[PDB]
């Protein structure tokens, strides 16, 4: 084989790629490394959320649970919940046929509560010479009973005196008060229970006042012909509520002191509750990631990645070290091994390949590569850590008569999602183009530094390599790599070689 | 004229550009081609929406149409609509003075419905020994009548027995049920129509119960001193609804079975309905386009481009091939004709211009240009195709009473629009700079490849051109354009010429 | 001092850099200038908003002011307001214990109104043989009185004939009408005041009708045991409204003609109202800026910069002229002085440094620098002026029972904010990288132009400098700087010097 000048080549050092990304301008570009921006893994279970357990309502509806249906678990010792899990077809709802007023609003505020305590508002004896109505519809502990939170006031010895009770909110926190009205199926039943004709209930704070008369007639709830209407008010501290009645009142007994509420979600039963903890709960499973996007499920709650309508987004970190880079004047070598291995983030090195009479081949340039690792790390950390906003679902709880606002809320959630989706896709494509170009610019700069050191002592082959015009042993090569090579040392030799080469003829002259 | 070396130039080949773009850093840059990102053309009419016709309500208001004002067209054979077109001053509203409860919600739910069927709920005979009220206010072509969907129950032989009727939703779908209450102007009229003292109506499902008494007094509607209140409920499959009255009930006769509703819009009359079809209806006209932005009208429905507050957005595809590029070391030639014509997307070529003793001299480099074409194609398709979310208006139907929520909804639509508008403008400016610089980079790389091929056989004149230091005929030039030129072949000749040129002096030494 | 060639260097001329920015890939990069994109300065006061003063409600609540509590300032002379400032603990509310129906919505429509005129709807005389009730609860300068806007109709000589009154909106404008119902604590008081048994009030337009009976019982408002309910309706032009009562009506007297409403905000008292004018009012103070972002306060109103969750965002405008640019082959000179001083936007010049026998050595290149200034100016103006949307807070006024919708509105505001916050942070980082790189490319292009002019008459030292191979006095230097230098003029001399330099041996042959 013909004799050739010693050579040094500046460019990429890595293994085979096996990892593609897309850029704005090209698909399936092999790169030495990338990271995934989109989380696709989840627990497939309901978990505790940042250390706070949800409440699974089991076989009860929210209304049944909050009003104290005795078929439902008592909330006497509950202190908090991060969210609720409910069976849309729970058999235990209101045990006596009736309805809860403004119940969508109620569901929204109780979707999560960070601090919750049940409290006795008014003791039963306060109402005076009255008896407590119980019913087989609301059995508890083997006997006819009633909702835990309410007292059904009925006559004693065929008399119903005007009953009065009041509660002052001195808790320093908000207090949910529940009360109700029983509406008899017949005037006969109204007279029997309440004695007084046209009985009334008056409920007032300092800010509002409501009066309630009986609405008599037959209803179609299971097991009873009469009906109950349940009402509620959230008292701010300092508020005062009064109750007066001559028949029909379902008196408040227990209520709820709350702080930091409306913080959760009502998820649907089916997916199973597990002993696990995550920072983001979705209807599909819990998510524990530091990624800032997820494509798993739009219905999400907590410290969440933003839901996007997308597949995986691979963000380029490493090199575009492919066979065709020589077409753009660049050099790259593929190796399976290098002393110390490849650096983690970029996989791995800017560096040199040399060839002289003592052999080949490669060595990394640590300084430039470290500069590059610093740049890519800074870019990644900016793209990720600046997403420090609130990215869970834009969402509320609504009842069945609240279709329009429910649709609007869901549409806004979807539109915000469309914005983040497009932006994330385009950002990844654009930045991949930029990252790969930046690596190129970096090795080109290194190449120009070497060019500048060698000056007239080398021929620029235009492919990332220099043919050195003098013998350059491993020690000389090392002076080139560590930036101590002085071209003056080899000027004479190099000029002679240059002259020699100028005279050579492929076809003899 | 003095003798000159043969020469080859590398750069842009195009015709004179006529259209301009803006970039983030420069105004009115002439380029060889661009595409428009914003649709400005529409039909100026109301059209079918993705194959589904709207309903023009003509001389009727929505309330008149839905309750069955006998002066409005019957919806007996209606099966679907994509949207509604309504005259705000339609003469045919509620024919008998009255009001529809929660009618903004009703309008929202019925703004579009993809499956619709009128259905008889309760047969009139079910109400028993009663008669049906008719009135000159709601005439059927000259005959006193009433709303098609309701029955005005009145006394028969001066008796009104308790009436009762019920409907079970067995349809497997949602059913809209309408009923009403007639409130007499006087006690005399109450007694005359309904006979019974203190007439009541009771309507209940298993979920809720409402009781209605008469509210007696003179109203100011046209043609009547009394008043009607109309109520509705949307029944889910399996619900059941019951009605009882001793006077006042406007009994349900027809209801509507509906599927996939709340999908439309109530547009205003004026713009004409035409035989045409479109992916996206606006209040100005229909849009058929593959562009992903429009600046025509914010009130838009369907498979729509995103509305933006912007003029046209021209996305550069072609070259910046202008006289001043020489200042940046770039070469360009302007020709009215080539051969095979110019490429459609970029209009048109990276290539060569040559000059030798045989003549001159233009030819395209197909590989590099096609690479650029694939690049631009990929960019455009990325920008456009990734906008695959939902971009019609964020909007609802609201009545006069719900101004606050109407305003908030409109503001959120406007904020989403502001985000898209700013992002679109900036994306186009930035990407235009990038595209133009990309073409430049591509022809520079071409130039460097030729420079590498020629080596010491040519002088780089820093303007995209190489002066060749040897005779280079058309065969030679073609070896240069096709990558087969071997510099060794001409070494002896080029070194002679170089000596020669090196010895020339403008002013004799 | 060995002999050295004359030299010219092309690159940056500036003073020492006192200012740093961050880029997407690097923190704390010193640049010669930047601008702030985020406003952080404000007045700390409530100001006029675009020429329109707010109203400070002082000692009164909105409700007490709007219904005309005689303890509050009369609005008889008010013509407009941009926003309201209210004390949540304002002592003057409803002077006679009661409530305003739908007061969240009313607050929202009256948050700001651009044209306002109180108007007398119906004279007191119209209600007939009635008297006007007064109370010590609502005093006017010690005199028992009542709300300005209403008349408390009570018996005259123990008769209360049916009272009637009407108002036709013929103003071409929207008209707010207020009315109320007084609800006695006892039947005794009802009979005393109103005489008639079961008194009723009927209020109707052609669009709706409401009937009101008395709700008797004790309430807990200060200083009275009875209760008042206040209602309102905003009449559109052409509307008509009627009032009839046999007892209980608080009859409308004064209403409000309004145009362009719902435009303001109800801010909280505390921050002082000052004599100043701004185009954007926040709860913290007024903002007067051309910046398009603010990080002061999310509760903002008017022609506002967009609130973002961010620190300051510094946009690079100037040069990266640091000691280390030589590593990338770039030249830079630090000077405190230059004739003409440094240009404002970039601080300041692309230029030349020269060295010859006469001395040294700096001069600006005006053409290239002015080109750069035009580029940066154009970029900044695009980034700023394209942000011409509506960026004040997305919010509404809501009462205490409207928690869910309030929370949802606030969450949408927050999500829009999160979008702009991220986008602004990333835009600045990316564009800073691009700006610094653009300055570099500009000076490299100048460098290449000079290189092209010098041809073989200079050695490119790789550091932005050329060692000129012939003597090059100030005149010659100036021909290099103004582009008239002809390399042919110096060919002989240059070749001789090159040969000399070639033959020299730092280390002897
Ligand atoms: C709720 O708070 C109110 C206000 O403090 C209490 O009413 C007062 O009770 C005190 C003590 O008997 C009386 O001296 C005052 O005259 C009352 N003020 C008024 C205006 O009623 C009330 O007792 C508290 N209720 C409960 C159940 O604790
Ligand atoms: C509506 O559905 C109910 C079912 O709940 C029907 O009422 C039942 O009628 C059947 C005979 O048809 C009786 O055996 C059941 O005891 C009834 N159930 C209850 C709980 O009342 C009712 O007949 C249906 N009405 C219509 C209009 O079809
Ligand atoms: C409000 O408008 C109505 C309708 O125009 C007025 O009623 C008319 O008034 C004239 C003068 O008395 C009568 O001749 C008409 O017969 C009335 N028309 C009807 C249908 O009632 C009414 O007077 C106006 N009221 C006020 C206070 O301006
Ligand atoms: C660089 O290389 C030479 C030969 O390996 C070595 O002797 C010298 O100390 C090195 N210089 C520096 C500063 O690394
Ligand atoms: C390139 O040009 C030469 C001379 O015209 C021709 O003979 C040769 O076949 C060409 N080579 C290729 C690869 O097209
Ligand atoms: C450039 O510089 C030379 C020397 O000062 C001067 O004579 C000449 O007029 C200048 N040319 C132009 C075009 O400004």
């Amino acid at each position: 084989a013909d004799g050739i000048q010693d050579k040094i080549c500046i460019g990429y050092l890595s293994n085979n790629s096996t990892d593609t990304v897309d850029t704005l301008t090209e698909n399936g570009v092999p790169v030495t490394s990338s990271i995934d921006l989109v989380e696709t893994n989840h627990t497939g279970t309901y978990c505790s959320l940042n250390g706070v357990s949800p409440i699974h309502l089991g076989d009860c509806s929210f209304e049944g649970w909050i009003v104290g249906n005795p078929s439902c678990a008592s909330n006497i010792n509950i202190r908090e919940w991060s969210y609720l899990i409910e069976d849309p077809n729970a058999p235990h709802k209101l045990c006596f046929p009736g309805e809860v007023d403004n119940n969508g609003e109620l569901r929204h505020l109780f979707s999560g509560v960070n601090s919750f305590s049940r409290t006795e508002l008014i003791p039963p004896s306060k109402w005076g010479d009255i008896l407590e109505g119980t019913t087989a519809s609301c059995q508890n502990r083997g006997a006819n009973s009633f909702y835990r939170n309410l007292i059904w006031l009925v006559n004693k010895l065929n008399k119903y005196p005007v009953v009065k009770g009041e509660y002052n909110n001195t808790t320093g926190r908000d207090v949910l008060v529940l009360w109700g009205i029983h509406h008899p199926d017949t005037e006969a039943t109204a007279n029997k229970l309440y004695v007084n004709k046209n009985p009334y209930t008056l409920v007032s704070t300092k800010e509002w006042s409501r009066r309630y008369e009986l609405e008599i007639g037959t209803r179609i709830g299971d097991g009873q012909r009469s009906w109950m209407k349940i009402y509620w008010h959230l008292m701010h501290p300092g508020e005062r509520i009064t109750f007066e009645s001559s028949g029909g009142l379902l008196a408040p007994r227990y209520g709820y002191i709350i702080e930091k509420y409306g913080t959760g979600r009502i998820f649907q039963s089916g997916v199973r509750l597990a002993k696990c903890n995550t920072k983001c709960q979705t209807s599909m499973g819990g998510i524990n990631t530091n990624k800032t996007f997820q494509n798993i499920e739009r219905n999400a709650l907590g410290d969440c990645p933003k839901y996007i309508k997308s597949g995986q987004l691979k963000l380029a970190t490493g090199l575009r070290n492919v066979p065709s880079i020589g077409e753009r004047g660049l050099f790259g070598a593929i190796a399976g091994f290098i002393e110390g291995g490849w650096p983690g983030l970029i996989n791995g090195w800017y560096g040199f390949q040399h060839q002289n009479e003592q052999g080949t081949g490669i060595a990394a340039d640590k300084t430039s590569t470290q500069k590059a690792i610093n740049e890519i790390t800074t870019k990644i950390n900016n793209i990720i850590e600046k997403m420090n906003g609130n990215y869970d679902s834009i969402r509320g709880e609504f009842n069945q008569v609240e279709k329009r606002i429910n649709m609007i809320a869901d549409r806004v959630d979807d539109a915000v999602t469309d914005i983040w989706s497009y932006n994330a896709k385009l950002l990844v494509l654009i930045e991949n183009d930029r990252t790969l170009d930046l690596h190129d610019a970096n090795v080109r700069n290194l190449h120009e530094q070497i060019k500048r050191a060698l000056k007239d002592n080398a021929i620029d082959e235009g492919d990332g390599c220099f043919s050195i015009l003098h013998k350059c042993n491993d020690s000389c090569m090392e002076t080139i790599r560590n930036g101590t090579y002085n071209h003056e040392d080899y000027k004479e030799e190099s000029q002679l070689k240059r002259q020699e080469i100028e005279g050579i003829r492929l076809v003899p002259r």
